[PDB]
Formats: structure tokens, C-alpha cells, sequence
């Protein structure tokens, strides 16, 4: 009578803000929560996956759509009920929770675009994972949407940090001097190049605009503020342990755009 | 047999950077990893704890000294060795490891000091929580000892947040305007600070010196980028893992692993 998840990681705002809810709805209605860590491993979410099920667990939650098929047909095989948090979901017999990041990276530049911010470049962290490539063509879409062309954008497969923010934007400025508004991926991100701005004395919004991807209250009371797409991870948190129980016997996740000073 | 672990909160870089490598050599050793999430409880804790030892032997690893009758009873009572990842240790027979902050206060404040910035003010929060005590009684000490006086603190019982370091700036800045340094002690804080120091208009350090009692690469590259403490929580990951595995396998042991004081822009002086 207690059910498991396995983590991608804890640098993930997703998780940090879901985890608790999660379990705190959980319990209030019986089920335990023997949750485990995959460090990103396909492998390792394998290995953890395996041994809880020696336990019959009835009930399990895993992020993403990547998993091993070594392990996929032991939970849809043991039949317990599973769900996912991504936008795919990966045998879609099983329940799903995800978001649109493709829209959170459109929206957010489309809002730069209507705002007269048009020279929009985007720097991203963490690629290599389909979200990154869904924002950056979230981002693509809304500029060409708009008869402009996606020219800057920087990324690597390595964590968000405020060192990339900051020399991506320095990478940018010397490759275009009137670029004037920025898209980041993770906070992290946005508040290097905030501070690369300072450093540069250079005005945002009037020199630059900057707009984050995955926001918190960090960015929150930065200053100029920073405006950023937010989520409601603790709805989420609770959401899905609904979800899940709903499913244990019985029968387009969205997002604030939090308006603030760097777009004005 | 496979060997458990209750984290305190996800927030944490003493956790957020501790768990992977201590996921690494634990798997290296060949031991499957069981966690938990307590909501910085006691008593959830114990709920989870229980579940945990009724289901296979090995050794259980905790966070903070402060626990509960029954898992105090339960762990003990199973016999099965425990590492507390904290500075003292309850119930003598713990094994353990953890930091001194209060060195750390008191190093990162006698650096104020010796650089020139005798009016420090201090900003830390989780302060219910035994390890901010260790750190505002480190300030507290270097600033009585240099006879600095000392009362130019606050504290929350809530989490660090960049929010609390605007709004400790300047309830500081309110109660008193000859400020001009700041002990933050956590980085969340010391950036709300920084970037409330531009908002001000006070240069940082000429107006204000700043220094973080938890740094990592986030502060390093702010700007002014900032004065703080390292710790190398990926090798006390590696460090536990070792000191329990040698453990089950056993000679037990002194275990004193500190930090490093990277002297950056918001301490200098030129």
C-alpha cells in the first residue's frame, strides 16, 4: 500500500517544487512514497525500478519518455498503474502529465516581439533533452511568425549556470551589437547575463530585454525583476497523486506569465 | 541487503551536491541506494524510517542530530550502523561527518575585519534549524572579539530566498546606515543583497562588502562577483559512502573536512 517515484535530478525545479506536495497528498490518503534516483541513468532508473517492484507496489510515477525496454514491460507487465511527466508519453496506455514547452518558448518570445523587442536572441542550457529543442523552436516559430529571422541562439548540453548566461550574452553582443532583448532557458541563465548587463552598463530593458523559460522567486526580486514564464509545481505535485489514485481502482498543464520590469 | 537514506529537503547544497556521488561510490561498492524525503521532519522521519528498516538490514544514513524517541529506539535497536551527516552526534555510537560552520561564520566575518569593513551586518535564515545558530554565533564571536557590536542580525525560520536578501538589506539599512558589510548566510541570500545594492546605488564594496557563507559557481560569477565559502560536498559524498562501507566491511575512524574562503571582488581592496 505505498507507491514509488524515481527523480531525474534535484538541480530540476520541476522536481524541487513537486516532490513535497506529492507526497503530502499522498499520504493524507494512505499510500507510502519509497521514492529513487536515477542521476539522469536510463540504466539506473532501471535498476532502482526493478528492486522496489519486489515489493508489489501497485502505483509508480516516472519523468520523461525515455526508459530502457528492459524495464518497460516488467511495469506494464506487473501491471501496477504508472504515469508520466513529460509531454510524450512513452505506452500511452499508462496516464500522463506534461507541458508544452514548444508554447512556453513561443509565448515567451512572442511577448518580447509585440512588446518592440525585436532583435531576440536565446540562450539555453541542458540540451541534448527534447524540452530544449522544443523551447528553441517555440522560439524560432514566434520570430518567424513575425517576418523575423532566428539567427542568435547559444546552448550546450551541460546544467544551466549564470557563467552561460553571462558569456552568452558576451558571445552575442560581439556577433550582433543591436541585439536587444534575450530568451534563457533557466533562471540560472538569466541572471548571469543580468549581471553581465551591469557589468557592460548596459540598461534593460532599453538596451536589452530579458525573458525566462522557467521561472521562480529568484528571478522574482532580481533587479531589474525578471519576467518569466512560472508553474505551479505543487498543483502539479498534488495532480498527479490524484491521478494515479483516481486510476488505482476506478475510471495540459499551463502556465502565468508573470509580467515584470525586464519588459516595459 | 541495501542501505538507506533520508534527505531533509531537495533545496540544499549540501544535498542537492552530496546525493550523486554518494550514489556513485555506494553503486561502485554495489549497494542499491533507498531514500526518503522529510519535509525537515522529525516525525515524518520516523513513519518512513520504520518502513525502511522493516524491509532489509545494511546501515541507514541521516542528516541533522535532532531525531526521535522511536527512531532513536528503532535504529539502535536494529543494531545496524548509523551516519549522521551532521556536526555532533546524537547517541554516542553514531557514526558521523559534517562541517563546523562555526568556523565558517567566524573566518568569513575576521575577513571583513582584517579587510577594513568593521560594521557588518548579518542575514541568514532556516535559522530554527541548528546549523544557522552555529553560523550567527561564528559572527557573533568575531565581531565581540574585536569588540564590533554585534546586534545587527536577522534571522527566519523560513528558506533562503533572494527576496529575503533585498528586504535584510534594507531593514539593516533602516535600522542603521552606517552598515557596510554583510555576512549572507546562504547564496539565494547574498544575490537578493547584491542585486539590492545596484538597486540603491551603494557600490559593492566601497559602499558595502558582501560575503556568502555558501558559495557556489552561481555567486562566483555574479557582479561584483562574491566573497564566499566552498564546500566539496561531492567529496564528503564519496567520504560517507567510504566511512560506511568500511563500516560493514572494520576499524571505524577524527574526521575533520572543511572549506575554502575564495577571496573575490565583493571583499577586495585596492
Amino acid at each position: 500500500y505505498s507507491i514509488a517515484l524515481i527523480i531525474p535530478s534535484l538541480f530540476e525545479k520541476a522536481c524541487a517544487h513537486f516532490l513535497p506536495s506529492f507526497q503530502q497528498a499522498l499520504n493524507k490518503a494512505g499510500y507510502q512514497l519509497l521514492l529513487g534516483y536515477s542521476d539522469y541513468s536510463i540504466e539506473q532508473e532501471e535498476k532502482l525500478l526493478s528492486t522496489f517492484l519486489e515489493s508489489r507496489p501497485a502505483g509508480v510515477v516516472l519523468f520523461g519518455s525515455e526508459h530502457s525496454q528492459r524495464t518497460h514491460q516488467l511495469l506494464e507487465a506487473s501491471n501496477t498503474p504508472v504515469l508520466e511527466i513529460a509531454e510524450l508519453s512513452s505506452k500511452a496506455s499508462y496516464l500522463n502529465i506534461g507541458v508544452d514547452h514548444f508554447e512556453v518558448g513561443k509565448a515567451c518570445t512572442r511577448h518580447l516581439i509585440e512588446q518592440g523587442f525585436k532583435n531576440v536572441g536565446f540562450i539555453g542550457a541542458r540540451g541534448n533533452h527534447s524540452t530544449l529543442q522544443r523551447q528553441l523552436h517555440g522560439w524560432q516559430s514566434a520570430m518567424i511568425e513575425n517576418y523575423l529571422t532566428p539567427d542568435h541562439f547559444l546552448t550546450t548540453h551541460e546544467a544551466p549556470s549564470s557563467q552561460l548566461g553571462a558569456e552568452g550574452l558576451a558571445k552575442l553582443l560581439l556577433r550582433d551589437s543591436s541585439l536587444n532583448a534575450l530568451v534563457c532557458s533557466h533562471e540560472e541563465i538569466a541572471i548571469g547575463a543580468l549581471f553581465e548587463c551591469h557589468r557592460r552598463v548596459l540598461k534593460v530593458p532599453t538596451d536589452i530585454a530579458i525573458i525566462c523559460l522557467e521561472g521562480s522567486s529568484m528571478g522574482e526580486h532580481a533587479y531589474p525583476s525578471l519576467t518569466s514564464a512560472e508553474f505551479d509545481y505543487e498543483r502539479m505535485g498534488t495532480k498527479a497523486a490524484e491521478k494515479l489514485l483516481h486510476a488505482i481502482k476506478g475510471e495540459s498543464m499551463g502556465f502565468k506569465l508573470k509580467r515584470r520590469a525586464s519588459t516595459a
